[PDB]
């Protein structure tokens, strides 16, 4: 499939984060930045995006808030993404991998800042997007 911003688009239940993301790019240079880099085919990220399950159409996100969702630097999937890991985000802020091994599950429980990921590596051409429960939050 395609790019971070087409593969968002193919989710029925991450409408609401896009809605932002869209609005944003609408709103200010910065918003229209972010969706360029969003559909930059020369670049890679990966993507957490807060499902509609913990994330409403009432719930106005900042532009801050938007970008810290990108770890700006390469794709991580979840075979890479051990306990204390620390990914750099577009706003300069950091997001922290807890990580430890429930002995009967058949992957690791895992959480980013404190959210439960609801879906690991969705494949885009030029990043990877894994599903959270709710919003991050940019410090």
């Amino acid at each position: 499939s395609g790019n971070l911003l087409q593969v968002l688009m193919s989710f029925p239940s991450l409408t609401n984060f896009l809605t932002e993301v869209l609005a944003y790019s609408n709103s200010s240079a910065r918003g229209r930045a972010f969706l360029e880099h969003l559909t930059d085919l020369s670049i890679r990220g990966t993507l957490f995006v807060p499902q509609n399950s913990g994330l409403g159409e009432n719930e106005t996100l900042s532009g801050r808030d938007i970008e810290h969702h990108l770890a700006n630097v390469s794709m991580f999937f979840y075979n890479d993404l051990v306990n204390g890991t620390t990914l750099q985000t577009r706003v300069g802020s950091k997001l922290l991998i807890t990580a430890s091994q429930d002995p009967l599950q058949p992957t690791e429980t895992r959480f980013v800042d404190g959210r439960a990921i609801l879906q690991w590596d969705i494949f885009a051409s030029n990043g990877i997007i894994h599903v959270i429960s709710r919003p991050l939050k940019a410090p």
